[PDB]
This record gives structure tokens, C-alpha cells and sequence, in this order.
């Protein structure tokens, strides 16, 4: 299929069927519902290659082959009306970026660009032209895609427009009116004083401004970029105030500077970490080693609220993507470690599952629903974290939408504009914490992706693999230590380059001169304004000395990170942009003019305070309340948000959300090890309580801080002054009451509580227009957010191993409540009130700052001394939920008495005051109570009773039974929300299976059987000789699990060498010098054209590297391992490997969802040399994949594979049987297959990651008796011994 396209040819190639049966049934169903009478629906990927030159037979076959991928779904002969869905013309999909990379790396330079569409074939035959538009509408996303009638209509996707010229705004010719006209025409959003400043500046300069200069200025003076509210002067109830919001936040550093290395000066904050073994490959040798040095800790938290409202997937993806850039661009280069994720939305209103507090209040047409946000956003955030390679380990998710009598009377409050929140921690070297000086003549570089027309203007675009490559360069740069060439670095975000690059020279006291046509652009029609000010993703800006440029270029080429030198730093503090194409100068400005400031804002405002009403209990019974609270999404099980995101990459994850044998997602905070050779680490927690702010601003803010503290407290940290906070403020500024509440709330934490507790807030952010207006009848409606403080806490951890969870034990035990509420038992703005459509009266609050600190200190004392069996704090859903979730995590019963807690049982069970339940050994109860009394806690400590074996959740009040149910019943109710979300988002069959397994109380949870001694280092005689065989640790662009793979081979006595595919293509390395090869995990080319395919095919279609791999595998004494992406790649090179004739392929999981699980496997009999001695063993292992379903050609292949004895690992359920039920088997592989070997055992591929869990501390659940090494260490030691 080959056609003309301007001065290019366009090829059209068939692809594979695009829809699984269940996806088809969903479409047919939606069609029946909208009363469209569609008889049948079929879809098929189709691919469009824009060629700059012709392809020969050989190359034509190669391209065709590249585009045969995916599940082998049942194919069909097209019938009915064709509707072709493609990206919007003038847009380039991420798929296209990555697939085009692969063509290039397979030596197909003739391919200018590849793009994909989906051809739908609809048989209805009944429909009107209007109804076909309704069909067309179901089949695509209005914001990213369009629908065409013809395969040849795709030629619009590749039109090249002539570069548009710069456009001047005629101030000198029209006066002020021209600036007014441009302010509306270009949507610049300028204030009148901003327009005056510009009129004057350009009038002084004596010439007309260019559109680009105005646009740059407007986006730098947005509330988003300038933060005027946060620096404003205040008058509140007629009294001027001495400090701005920012000043009140800095107060916390002024009063608590301890441990902080950088604050308010950079893209992230930095605090002291620990001296540990930092593991990476030297520039010199390419050998990986430990570098004993300080690994200091950075932190940042960002939001992406507006874009998530319009296009939730890319909005959430880029929210995280931008924040990862911030982290990497801290100092002179740093390394992201773990992530966090947050969502706030209006009511879900799940079809079929509507809850008694949900009311449809309508919404704007321009925005998506709450349910669409929670279906697509989390997938997008996960897309970035998974494809980039950072584990997501903590998060919140709240739903709120209600008509409530709050500070400005009866109003709608909620999150029609949602919160989407992404943050993380990273590590940084001491000597890179400070930004270097920008030397005059410094080259100014853009690192990363090409410019496209992105910042419809709120629909973002993510390419995480691009950012990954960029990060490898940054890692190459900090790993050079004091030879790091990065003088200064900054992320590119709002305002794109028009903000980032003046920001950069300015921070350095320099100017720059720039050349527009040096910037990498994929859209040649862009105006200069568009090149300079677009908000395209995956870009950094930096300065490097001219003489380091040859180093920076070797680094980038080898990682295949694109970059451009676009200008020079000048002594003179001027900004210039030249254009070689139009031989002119779009920007010619002094910086003090460009960055000059209009007067600061003054806000002169007044307090509103809701009275709010006492809770009406007419319809409330304790039993009906328990059922309702557990069906509040805020309370309810969060699995749909957790298993979609990787939790194990880096091999440093110690505590993830999943807890215990039953992997229940209730961990109160995240923890990571500092290195792969220490038990020191880092921790993260979140606290958050917005609804309280509808009654009381300050209390909500204090509660957010306190809850972060209670969520982190059972971690071994020590001094509270180690705990550092991000404060992210969401508000409806201007909405009556909100501004005074904002001031009061910032003061409450900045001026008071945080200083009193010794808590620093060294980073933060604000998002100041959390409101939505639209027309419903011909009446206007507003949905206004509560003031929403989200606190994230971060800390150096002293000992990762001493972390407690909510997992109860049934040994002889005592359950003690710490009620920091002190009997107040407030019910206002609780889960309980919400769920009976009320706000209620008095909310919770920090009641006693000294006791709050006493609590933290006591907990630390008990954690260090090992005096606790379990911990869970009280938050949403109260003590009731706290106890229920512990019982869930411990798979046991609870027997408690709440008589000492008041006569008001409702209020005792459902208040959301601070505190928690501790479990201790019965024999320690007195000593623990005595210690808590020593820190002043006596009167709020209450003995409750005990955890017991069994399924009874029982609550008494001396002789009366308050509440009594099956723990399992409660646990299933608590799961219904995630079940319903999984059911409508994923393969329903899988969601139901997962849900239904939870109802079987007999589930023994994860358990282990070992055929060998986990502590016996069978490699030690060999290590002891000092002879260290090399292992080729092989990575392709996009690979992300290589450091921990290398660390595992290293512990077994290997010299791990960093072999990038570019090293093999450039002849710098040759497999002929190795006896051992490992292909690592990740998302090479973002899995595009099928996970592992581009990697493998770039090997195959380069005949010289192809031969290198064939020769290796054909030698008699070589060994190879392929894990995950590497398992996939190797399965796609089968032709090079002897004894692999029967091997399967690996394709989309049956669930149709990325599965990040801790899965139980067994070791099966096979020739596998790496699995020697382990056969019969049953242990859990890290699973992180979207495309691991084993697929065979037919039953004959499967039988043949099986009878040859090549299957090496299988998934089993917790009862220990081979299973295809989900998630025990996360991907749907036949016979539970997840590893296979060759006839001679010398090559083995597996989908799970043993390299992520070779340390016991990096197993989510593990038996108490295991030492440093897990069972999976034996794989690597088997390799060592086998080489001999
Ligand atoms: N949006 C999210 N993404 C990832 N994990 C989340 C998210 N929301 C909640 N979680 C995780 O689910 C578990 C339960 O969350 P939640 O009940 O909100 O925690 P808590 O009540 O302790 O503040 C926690 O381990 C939390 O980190
Ligand atoms: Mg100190
Ligand atoms: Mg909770
Ligand atoms: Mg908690
Ligand atoms: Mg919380
Ligand atoms: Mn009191
Ligand atoms: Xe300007
Ligand atoms: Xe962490
Ligand atoms: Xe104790
Ligand atoms: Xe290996």
C-alpha cells in the first residue's frame, strides 16, 4: 500500500486485530444503550509510514515485520462501514515518536515518520447520518484524535507547512488598543497594570513588541508562574498583617534549619541522608561498583489540576513527568528514587453502584467526569512512573461532592476541577547540591524532546522513555563527581523555553543569545512564538563549559538522548533570540525589563466562619454506618490505584502499600533503602483532610500535618527534626471566606504548629483557582473546592527493618488506642457525616501540641526497642476503620471494648481525631503503658482488647454488644469500590476473580517452601579466590532495572559491566570477551511495536551485531538470563538461540492492565542451570508487567513445550496449586508458565524480577526468620558456580 505525499511517499501497512472479545462486547453494549442498532464491530491496527526515499525488498520485509506485533487475536475480513481513528492532524503521537526511533535504529533512515490508527469496521446498515456521528463519537477521544472515512485520508497527518513568520503588535501605530487587542487575540490574561508596564517598556525602547515577547511575559506573569497571592501583603478584618504566606512558610526554616541542605532556591528541597554504597558504572571502566559516600535526599511535590480536568491521562502522566524533571534538575544533577500520587475528585457515581450520598449536580461540558478522571488519570500517572522507572509507593484519593452549609452559606463543594498530585524523593551528591556558576561563554543546551505545538491548549502529551534517556545522561553526569560538566540545570515546564531559559541565565547573573533554528522541532510550521513558548514535555535546559561539549556529546549519543546547543551565556544581562531562516530577531530585551515586576498585590479580606449544624442521626445506626463508611471511596480499598504502578524498580523498596501475606493495601507510609548495601533509608507519608476546612480552616491544616506525622510514626527515624514537609495548597482564591481561611491556615502551621513541633516546610506549592462555573438550567452553578492543604512528609530512616505495619498478630497480644482526641470525639466533617449527606458541627483538630510530640517521641522509643507488633493510625473512617483494616491485614478477628471512650459509641468509633491503635505482646502491656505515661500520654491511652484467630469483628461496651460482623464480610464490602473500578476499567473476568478470592477466609496468604538453604553462599569459595567473571549487563534505551541486576550479579562474585546496545553498535564492547550475559527489565522504546521487539529487531536487522549474539549463544560455555523486558527481547530473537525452537511469545496480560504484584511461584524441573538446587521451592517474587502473558501458536506448541520439560517457573495460588486464576496468576499465562529454558539449560528467560527481591528487606512480605539474602540470591550464585 504505497501512495504520493508531497515530495514523500506514504506507505499503508496492515496490522493486527486491535480488540479483545470483551472490549468488543463493551462497545456493542454502549451502542445498544445509546439506542444505536449496531449488529457487529471489528477493528484492526493500521500503520502509516511517510518515506523520504524508497525501500528495497529486503527493507520492505523488515518494516512489514516490525509492524506485525501484539496479541494474536482472531483476524477477520473487513465488512461494513470503515471509520479510521487517528491522532489529530498537526499532532504527533508518542507511539509515533517511539516507533520511528525503532525504524531508525533498525537502519531504516528512509522512514521519516511512522504513525498508527485504528480502522473500525461497523456493521449496522440501519443508521442515519446523525447516528453515525454518534457512533463515530464513541470510537475516539475528541481532544487527541479524529475520524476519517478513508485510509488515504491519513495523508493529512504528514503535511509540512511553511514556517510561519513572527508577528509584531502595532503599539506605535495604534496606541494602547493594540496591546488590548493582542491580549484578547493571543489570550495573554494580563492585568491593567501589566498592560501599562508593557506600553511603557516598548514605548521606551521605541519599537513594536513582537507577539513572542508579549507571550513570554504573560506566561511569566501568570498566577501559576509568579505566585502573586503567596507574596501578597494582607489586610484581614481591617488589620494589616506583617508577613506574606511565603514568609510564614519560611518561618519554619528560620526556626528549624536542622538537616536542611537546600530550601526555596531550587526545583526541589534537599536534606541530609546517610553515607552508603551508591552503585553505578564508572565512566572509566564501565564496571559497576559501590561508592561509599553521602546519599543526600531531595523532595518535591507538584500538582496538575487543570489539565487533568480536560484530558486526565496525559494530565496525570505529565504531572508526574514534570515533577521527575524537577528532581533530576535539582543542584547540578540528581536521581529520582520513589514516587507518590494523589487524587481528589467529585462523586464517582459508578453505573450500577450508586451510593446513597451521591447526587447528580451536573457539570460543565468542557470537563470530564470524576469517574473518567479516576479511570484514566491513575493509569496515566502509572504510565509515566512505570515507563520512566520509579516506584510509586504512597498516595491518597478522596471523593467529595455535596451541598453543604459552610462559610458562605448553602453551596456546592467538591472537586469538579480535581486535585492531581505527584511528588517524590530522590538522591543527590553533596558536591552537587549547590548550583555552579555560569561562566561567560557557557553553551546553553536543551536536553530532551523536540518542540511540538502543545501548551486544546490543556491537552498534554507524555513520552516517559524520552525522559528516561535524559535521566541516564544526568546520571552519567553526576557520576563523574567533581568532573560533572553540568554547571547549572533546570527543568522545562510552564512557559516552555520562554521561561526556563531566561530563568536559567538570570539565576546565573548572565544573559543569553540564542538561535531559534538550533532548537529541535518536529513541526516546521511553528511560528517563533510557538517554538519558544510551547509546553512540550521531556526537556531540560542546562549550561556546560565549551570545552566539556565533546564529553556531553559522547554521553548523550550513547544514551541516545537528543540535545541541542541553542545559545551562549553573555556577561551583558540581555536576552536575544535570532532567527536564521527569516534572517531577523524575534526577541531583543534587557532582562530587567523582561523580568521587571508590577507592584505586588494587596489582599484586603474578611473572615467568614460557618456555624454548621449538629449531626442529624434519624437514619444512622452503627451497623448501617459501618457499611456506608466502608463504601466511601476515600476509606475503601485502593487496589485499583496501586497494582497499576510499579512498586519494585531499583530494588530499594522496603515498605510498599501492600502489607502482609494477604497483600492488603493499608501501609501508612513508604520506605526505601538508601542503597543496595544498607538498612538506612528514606520514608514518605501524606496527610490531608480538606472537608474539615468547610468548617474550620486552621484545624484542617493542623490535621493534615498531624496525619502525616501519625502515618509515618512507626518508622525508625529518631529526632522529629529529621521530618521534612512539602505543603501543597489548593484553594478557590476570591471565593468568599477562602482567602482569610487560607491566611489563617498557613499561619496555623507556618507560624505555630510546625515551629512548635520542630517541623520544617522547605518546599511547597499553590494552585489557587479550585472552582468550576457553568450554566445548568438557565441558572448559573459553581462547584467550589474546600481549602485543600496536602502535607507530604519525608525523612531519613535509621533502620528500614524496624518499620511496623497494620498486620496484626495472633500471638498473645494487647491492643491499645492512643486517643490524641482526648475524648472530644468530634464528628463534624467526617466520613461518617459525609455519607449521610451532612457536614455536621465541630470537626477534629490537634488538641495538644505537646502530647502530639510526646506521641511521636514515644512511638520512636517503642519502634527502636522493638516493643510493637503493629501500628495503624486513625484517619478517614475513625477507630472503626483503623481496627477493621488491621484485622484485614492480619487476616484475623478483633475483640474490643470501647466503654471507656464515652457513652456516645457512634462518636467513639467514627471520630477522625489523631491517634491510632498499637499492638503489643501481652507480656509488654504494662511497660508500654508506663512508657506512654512518661511522655505525658496516660489519660488518652486506652486498653481495647485483643486480636484473635478467626473471622469475628466484635465491639462491646462492657456487657452490651455494639457491633458484630464477619471480618470477611466487612473486608469484601471494603473491596467493592476497587472491584467495581477494576470491573469497568479492566477485563471484568479478572476483576471478579480477584474480588471473589477475598471472600474465602481459608486463603492462607503467601507462604514459602524451600528445597535448599537460603543462607548457604554456594558462590563463596569462588568469590574467595578473587577471580571475578564478567557479566554483560545489557541495556537498550528505555531499560530501567539494570542497576539492581548488576548488584545481584556482584553479590554472587561477578564483575558487572554496563553494556548499552549503542556500545555494541559502535564496536566499543564485544560479547566475545564474556561468558555471561543478562538482558534487563524496563520499557525499551516504551514497549512500542510490542514489548521487547524493537530491541530484538535492532539486533536482528543489524547483521554484524546479530552475528555477535548468535556466536555467543552458540558457544558451549556461555550462560544467559533475560528478565522481563529481557525475557521478551530474547523470545523475539529465538532464531539466534540453540534449543529455543519451542519457546512461546509474551503478550498483553489477560487483565488488559499493568500488573505490579507480589506473586507466588514455584520452581519446576527443567534443564535450567540457573535454577539448580531450587526445584520444588515455593516463594513470592516481584511481578511488574503489562505484556507477560505466555502465548502459543496452538495446543500442539503448548503440549510440545511442556513435554520437552522446558518450563522453569509457574504461578501458584496460595493453596500451592498451579493456577490460571487472577491475580495469583497476574497475566493469564497457560499452566501458570512464567519462565522457560533451552534444551541444554544454558539460557533462561523469566518475566518476574528476582533482581528486585534478592535482598530480604526488599520483599513486601517475608518470613521473620530469613536473613540478608532471599531465596532468589541462589540464581546469581548458581551462575557463578556454574562458570566455575
Ligand atoms: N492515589 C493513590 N496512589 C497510590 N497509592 C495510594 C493512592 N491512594 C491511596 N494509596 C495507598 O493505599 C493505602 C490506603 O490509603 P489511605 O486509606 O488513603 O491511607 P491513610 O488512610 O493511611 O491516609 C495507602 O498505602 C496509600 O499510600
Ligand atoms: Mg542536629
Ligand atoms: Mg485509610
Ligand atoms: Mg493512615
Ligand atoms: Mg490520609
Ligand atoms: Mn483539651
Ligand atoms: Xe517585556
Ligand atoms: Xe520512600
Ligand atoms: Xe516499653
Ligand atoms: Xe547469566
Amino acid at each position: 500500500g504505497l501512495v504520493p505525499r508531497g515530495s514523500h511517499m506514504m506507505e499503508i501497512l496492515r496490522g493486527s486485530p486491535a480488540l479483545s472479545a470483551f472490549r468488543i462486547n463493551k462497545l456493542l453494549a454502549r451502542f445498544q444503550a445509546a439506542n444505536l442498532q449496531v449488529h457487529n464491530i471489528y477493528a484492526e491496527y493500521v500503520h502509516f509510514a511517510d518515506l523520504n526515499a524508497p525501500l528495497n525488498d529486503s527493507e520492505q520485509a523488515q518494516l512489514t515485520r516490525l509492524l506485525q506485533y501484539g496479541p494474536a487475536l482472531s483476524s477477520h475480513t473487513p465488512a461494513g462501514k470503515l471509520l479510521l481513528v487517528t491522532p489529530r492532524p498537526g499532532t504527533i503521537s508518542p507511539w509515533s515518536s517511539k516507533a520511528t526511533d525503532i525504524a531508525h535504529n533498525c537502519g531504516l533512515q528512509q522512514v521519516d515518520r511512522l504513525e498508527r490508527g485504528v480502522a473500525y469496521y461497523i456493521e449496522a446498515s440501519t443508521l442515519t447520518a446523525e447516528q453515525w456521528r454518534q457512533v463515530a463519537a464513541e470510537l475516539h477521544d475528541r481532544m487527541m484524535e479524529t475520524v476519517f472515512s478513508s485510509l488515504t485520508d491519513a495523508e493529512k497527518l504528514f503535511i509540512h507547512h511553511q514556517p510561519a513568520p513572527v508577528s509584531s503588535v502595532d503599539l506605535l501605530g495604534e496606541g494602547r488598543q493594540a496591546l488590548i487587542d493582542a491580549n484578547l487575540r493571543l489570550g495573554l490574561a494580563l492585568a491593567e497594570d501589566e498592560i501599562d508596564y508593557l506600553q511603557e517598556a516598548f514605548t521606551k525602547l521605541g519599537r513594536n513588541p513582537n507577539d513572542i515577547e508579549l507571550y513570554m511575559f504573560a506566561q511569566a506573569n501568570s498566577e501559576h508562574c509568579r505566585h502573586k497571592i503567596f507574596n501578597a501583603d494582607w489586610i484581614i478584618d481591617g488589620k494589616p498583617q506583617p508577613k506574606s504566606l511565603f514568609k510564614m512558610i519560611k518561618n519554619t526554616f528560620e526556626t528549624t534549619p536542622d538537616y536542611v541542605l537546600s530550601a526555596y532556591k531550587d526545583n526541589a528541597a534537599v536534606m541530609e541522608g546517610s553515607a552508603v554504597g551508591r552503585y553505578f558504572a564508572d565512566h572509566n571502566t564501565g564496571r559497576y561498583d559501590f561508592h561509599q559516600e553521602p546519599a543526600h535526599i531531595l523532595m518535591k511535590v507538584e500538582t496538575h489540576n487543570h489539565p487533568t480536568a480536560i484530558s486526565p491521562w496525559p494530565g496525570a502522566a505529565t504531572g508526574s513527568g514534570g515533577e521527575i524533571r524537577d528532581e533530576g534538575a535539582t543542584g547540578r544533577g540528581a536521581k529520582p528514587k520513589a514516587g507518590l500520587v494523589g487524587f481528589s475528585v467529585s462523586n464517582l457515581r459508578i453505573p450500577g453502584f450508586e451510593q446513597p450520598w451521591e447526587e447528580d449536580f451536573g457539570k460543565p461540558e468542557r470537563i470530564v467526569t470524576a469517574l473518567d478522571i479516576m479511570t484514566e488519570g491513575p493509569l496515566g500517572g502509572a504510565a509515566f512512573n512505570n515507563e520512566f522507572g520509579r516506584p510509586a509507593l504512597t498516595g491518597y484519593f478522596r471523593t467529595y461532592e455535596e451541598k453543604v452549609n459552610s462559610h458562605n452559606g448553602e453551596e456546592l463543594r467538591g472537586y469538579h476541577k480535581p486535585i492531581m498530585l505527584a511528588g517524590g524523593i530522590g538522591n543527590i551528591r553533596a558536591d552537587h547540591v549547590q548550583k555552579g556558576e555560569i561562566v561567560v561563554g557557557a553553551k546553553l543546551i536543551v536536553l530532551g524532546g523536540p518542540a511540538m505545538n502543545i501548551g486544546f491548549a490543556s491537552v498534554q502529551r507524555d513520552n516517559p522513555e524520552m525522559e528516561r534517556r535524559c535521566q541516564e545522561v544526568i546520571d552519567r553526569c553526576w557520576q563523574l563527581g567533581d568532573a560533572n560538566p553540568i554547571l547549572f540545570i533546570h527543568d522545562v515546564g510552564a512557559g516552555g523555553l520562554s521561561n526556563a531559559m531566561p530563568e536559567l541565565v538570570s539565576d546565573g547573573g548572565r544573559g543569553g543569545k540564542f538561535e531559534l533554528r538550533d532548537i529541535l522541532s518536529d513541526e516546521p510550521g511553528m511560528s517563533p512564538l510557538e517554538i519558544w513558548c510551547n509546553e512540550s514535555q521531556e526537556r531540560y535546559v542546562l549550561a556546560v563549559a565549551a570545552d566539556q561539549l565533546p564529553l556531553f556529546d559522547e554521553l548523550c549519543k550513547r544514551e541516545r538522548a537528543p540535545y541541542a546547543v541553542i545559545g551562549d551565556a553573555t556577561e551583558e544581562q540581555h536576552l536575544s533570540l535570532h532567527d536564521n531562516h527569516f534572517d531577523n530577531q524575534p526577541i531583543d530585551l534587557p532582562l530587567d525589563v523582561l523580568l521587571g515586576k508590577t507592584p505586588k498585590m494587596t489582599r484586603d479580606v474578611q473572615t467568614l466562619k460557618a456555624k454548621g449544624d449538629a449531626l442529624n442521626r434519624a437514619d444512622i445506626t452503627i451497623a448501617d454506618a459501618v457499611k456506608r463508611v466502608l463504601h466511601l471511596p476515600t476509606v475503601a480499598e485502593k487496589t485499583f490505584l496501586v497494582t497499576i504502578g510499579d512498586r519494585t524498580v531499583t530494588g530499594m523498596v522496603a515498605r510498599d502499600q501492600m502489607v502482609g501475606p494477604w497483600q492488603v493495601p493499608v501501609a501508612d507510609c513508604a520506605v526505601t533503602t538508601a542503597s543496595l548495601d544498607s538498612y538506612y533509608g528514606e520514608a514518605m507519608s501524606i496527610g490531608e483532610r480538606a472537608p474539615v476546612a468547610l468548617l474550620d480552616f486552621a484545624a484542617s491544616a493542623r490535621l493534615a500535618v498531624g496525619e502525616a506525622l501519625t502515618n509515618i510514626a512507626a518508622t525508625q527515624i529518631g529526632d522529629i527534626k529529621r521530618i521534612k514537609l512539602s505543603a501543597n495548597w489548593m484553594a478557590a482564591a476570591g471565593h468568599p471566606g477562602e482567602d482569610a481561611g487560607l491566611y489563617d491556615a498557613v499561619k496555623a502551621v507556618g507560624e505555630e504548629l510546625c515551629p512548635q513541633l520542630g517541623l520544617t516546610i522547605p518546599v511547597g506549592k499553590d494552585s489557587m483557582s479550585m472552582k468550576t462555573r457553568w450554566q445548568e438550567g438557565n441558572e448559573q452553578r459553581e462547584m467550589t473546592s474546600p481549602l485543600s492543604l496536602v502535607i507530604s512528609a519525608f525523612a531519613r530512616v535509621e533502620d528500614v527493618r524496624h518499620t511496623l505495619t497494620p498486620q496484626l498478630s495472633t500471638e498473645d497480644n494487647a491492643l491499645l488506642l492512643i486517643d490524641l482526641g482526648k475524648g472530644h470525639n468530634a464528628l463534624g466533617a467526617t466520613a461518617l457525616a459525609q455519607v449521610y449527606r451532612q457536614l455536621g458541627d465541630k470537626p477534629a483538630d490537634v488538641r495538644d501540641v505537646a502530647q502530639l510530640k510526646g506521641f511521636y517521641d514515644a512511638m520512636q522509643a517503642l519502634v527502636a526497642a522493638r516493643k510493637l507488633l503493629a501500628w495503624h493510625d486513625r484517619s478517614d473512617g475513625g477507630l472503626l476503620v483503623t481496627l477493621a483494616e488491621m484485622a484485614f491485614a492480619g487476616h484475623c478477628g478483633v475483640q474490643v471494648d470501647i466503654a471507656a471512650l464515652g457513652d456516645d459509641h457512634l462518636a467513639a468509633l467514627f471520630n477522625e481525631e489523631l491517634g491510632g491503635v498499637i499492638q503489643v505482646r501481652a507480656e509488654d502491656r504494662d511497660a508500654v503503658e508506663a512508657l506512654l505515661a512518661q511522655y505525658g500520654l496516660a489519660d488518652c491511652v486506652h486498653y481495647l482488647g485483643q486480636a484473635l484467630a478467626g473471622d469475628r469483628f466484635v465491639i462491646t461496651a462492657n456487657d452490651q454488644t455494639v457491633f458484630s460482623e464477619s471480618r470477611t464480610t466487612l473486608r469484601v464490602w471494603w473491596a467493592e469500590t476497587t472491584w467495581q473500578m477494576q470491573r469497568l476499567r479492566d477485563n471484568p473476568q479478572c476483576a471478579d476473580q480477584e474480588h471473589e478470592a477475598k471472600a474465602n477466609d481459608t486463603d492462607p496468604g503467601l507462604n514459602v517452601k524451600l528445597s535448599f538453604d537460603i543462607n548457604e553462599d554456594i558462590a563463596a569459595p569462588y568469590i574467595a579466590t578473587g577471580a571475578r567473571p564478567k557479566v554483560a549487563v545489557l541495556r537498550e534505551q528505555g531499560v530501567n532495572s539494570h542497576v539492581e541486576m548488576a548488584a545481584a550479579f556482584h553479590r554472587a562474585g561477578f564483575d558487572a559491566i554496563d553494556v548499552h546496545m549503542s556500545d555494541l553498535l559502535g564496536g566499543r564492547i564485544g560479547l566475545g570477551n564474556f561468558h555471561a550475559l543478562v538482558a534487563c527489565g524496563g520499557f525499551s522504546y516504551g514497549d512500542v511495536l510490542g514489548a521487547g521487539e524493537g530491541w530484538a529487531k535492532s539486533i536482528l536487522f543489524n547483521h554484524r551485531v546479530r552475528d555477535e549474539f548468535e556466536t555467543f549463544f552458540h558457544r558451549p560455555q556461555t550462560l544467559a538470563l533475560g528478565v522481563c523486558n529481557g525475557c521478551q527481547m530474547m523470545s523475539n530473537l529465538r532464531e539466534l538461540i540453540p534449543g529455543s525452537e519451542l519457546w512461546p511469545r509474551f503478550v498483553r496480560n489477560h487483565s488488559d492492565r499493568f500488573e505490579a504484584r507480589f506473586s507466588l511461584v514455584e520452581v519446576t524441573q527443567s534443564p535450567s542451570l540457573l535454577l539448580q538446587g531450587m526445584v520444588g521451592s515455593q516463594m513470592p517474587i516481584a511481578v511488574s508487567h503489562g505484556e507477560g502473558r505466555v502465548e502459543v501458536r496452538d495446543d500442539a506448541h503448548l503440549a510440545a513445550l511442556e513435554s520437552k520439560g522446558l518450563v522453569a517457573l509457574r504461578y501458584v495460588d496460595n493453596f500451592g496449586k498451579v493456577t490460571e486464576t487472577y491475580p495469583a496468576n497476574p497475566n493469564g499465562s497457560p499452566n501458570g508458565i512464567t519462565a522457560v529454558t533451552t534444551e541444554n539449560g544454558r539460557v533462561t528467560i523469566m518475566m518476574p524480577h528476582p533482581e528486585r527481591v534478592f535482598r530480604t528487606v526488599a520483599n513486601s512480605w517475608h518470613p521473620e526468620n530469613w536473613g540478608e539474602d532471599s531465596p532468589w540470591m541462589r540464581i546469581f550464585r548458581n551462575a557463578r558456580k556454574q562458570l566455575g
